[PDB]
């Protein structure tokens, strides 16, 4: 964790995790809960569970690629 924004130590993001790749390359950094739609542009995009945007291509043919944010963001959790 570094000085960008202030968040550092603890992180409530969403259980998955949607990197919006716009011409091949990563361009934006989205996140939504297991089976939510979240918008992209005025693109609306819902999430299933495992953690998958649909749709993936968006008419931009920007790739979307969805994951646990569990593995990205992560949340230190207390324990």
């Amino acid at each position: 964790g570094r000085e960008n924004l202030y968040f550092q130590g603890h992180m409530a993001w969403k259980d998955c995790i949607i990197q919006r790749y716009k011409d091949g390359d990563v361009n934006n950094i989205y996140t939504a809960n297991r089976n939510e739609e979240i918008t992209i542009e005025e693109y609306k995009v819902f999430v299933n569970e495992a953690c998958h945007p649909y749709p993936v291509i968006l008419p931009d043919r920007s790739v979307l690629s969805g994951d646990f944010t569990s593995a990205y963001a992560d949340d230190d959790e207390s324990c």
